[PDB]
């Protein structure tokens, strides 16, 4: 069962970046997202008819009134990176039992870079073991942050406090920045106003690198896709190290 | 010439295989470091009596003086390529008599090389690109970086600019201007640039049909010599003409 939903996954990744390549550098993004959504959707419900899936195109989706495995998809998480020719942007899979991912894909399509996690496995980057860095002290962290999605005032304020405790404060990247924290490259990213299908794949790839990800609180980021769930907006902390986030937490004063 | 074209080639190519050694392995210095010496290497057996510039070693020349000069930065982005984000570039510039006539902006990771020589159109990896008309700077697509040298005033102007375009994103060194002279996006404003990071954008761009200036709408130019002295620019980029005029109208420098 649990390689199935693996090599399942995978297929709906090669699906849509099948899809996603016909646009990349020729709206064309919305009929991209749309095509690759479909492409997945299609792929995961033929091998698995009674599972469920919420997708950032189309919402929930089940031919029967629940479901105990739910995939969450966004086909193109980074539409700015994607519009403007950078190939930053990513395909986020998550597959959700009884709530909490099992599994998530990172996969970069264009770049050919697929991070996958999996509960009880290492994180891999194109089939090879990667792992997050020690990091002791935030004055030494290398850090993403991005403008708040929502415009949020308090969370410009925290992002100020953070980025001036950090060695290196850089822009982020959607997923890409926490793919990168995944591999080792950077100590903490942080990032305010995403929607689940924007951060439930990450969870499997990170803590499976050895990482950590929790809202702002320092509280589990948790989204329990069902037929009546609303898509609201989290704020994400994650590190490569437990230490380091803890000093993030301390800064974010939320 | 078509000979300074394919010496330009092997010498990114040269730099290439070093920088591609060291991606995602200090090694920033390193790599930097051999970067350069690939290139110069190649550049002066093909040409001993050109001169070679760059951040490191400023002026070489085997003479006194040299009419043809390579101005060059093996990795702009450091803190992309220290963080195995794969939008640094190399920048390689041949300035004559003071005036770029070829500049390549290359990405080894990526395997994109965009090339503008004075009198071609722009090409990426040997196939040719244009930048995009644009109505109106509330429809731009914008690039913007923090200030280089942490300018108040400047940071004023970016605030500026950004109110007035359609999609405000960050930038990413010399790739911004890649994307701008593919014609993905419209426009590309920056401040505290050194000649080695911008040199080579000028064909590049100018070649595309898009246009570079400083911040006044004034000629980019620096002109590498034994006395000259790498200072600070304000640099803007636009795809298009009207779009450049509305800029420098909201930058009011
Ligand atoms: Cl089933
Ligand atoms: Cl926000
Ligand atoms: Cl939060
Ligand atoms: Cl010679
Ligand atoms: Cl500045
Ligand atoms: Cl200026």
């Amino acid at each position: 069962q649990l390689n199935h939903f693996s090599d399942v996954a995978n297929k709906a990744a090669n699906a849509a970046g099948d899809v996603i390549r016909k646009y990349f550098r020729k709206s064309p993004v919305t009929i991209a997202d749309q095509s690759a959504e479909e492409a997945m959707v299609s792929v995961i419900l033929d091998n698995f008819p009674s599972h469920a899936v919420y997708g950032e195109e189309k919402g929930w989706r089940c031919k029967q009134d629940s479901a105990d495995y739910v995939w969450v998809l966004d086909p193109i998480d980074g539409t700015k990176s994607f519009i403007t020719g950078k190939p930053l942007f990513g395909t986020l899979i998550a597959l959700l039992q009884n709530g909490t991912p099992i599994l998530g894909i990172i996969d970069q399509p264009v770049l050919k870079e697929r991070w996958i996690g999996i509960t009880g496995k290492r994180t891999t980057l194109n089939g090879q073991e990667v792992s997050t860095r020690t990091c002791a002290d935030l004055s030494q962290a290398y850090l993403y942050t991005t403008s708040p999605h929502l415009f949020s005032g308090d969370a410009e304020e925290a992002f100020i406090r953070v980025r001036d405790k950090v060695k290196i404060p850089l822009y982020g990247c959607d997923c890409y920045a926490y793919a990168l924290l995944s591999s080792g490259f950077v100590d903490l990213v942080v990032e305010s106003g995403l929607k689940p299908y924007d951060f439930l794949a990450l969870i499997p790839v990170i803590e499976g690198s050895g990482g950590v990800i929790t809202d702002w609180k320092g509280h589990q980021l948790r989204w329990e896709a069902s037929p009546l769930s609303i898509a609201t907006s989290f704020n994400v902390v994650a590190a490569g190290d437990k230490q380091i986030h803890q000093q993030a937490l301390d800064s974010l004063q939320w």
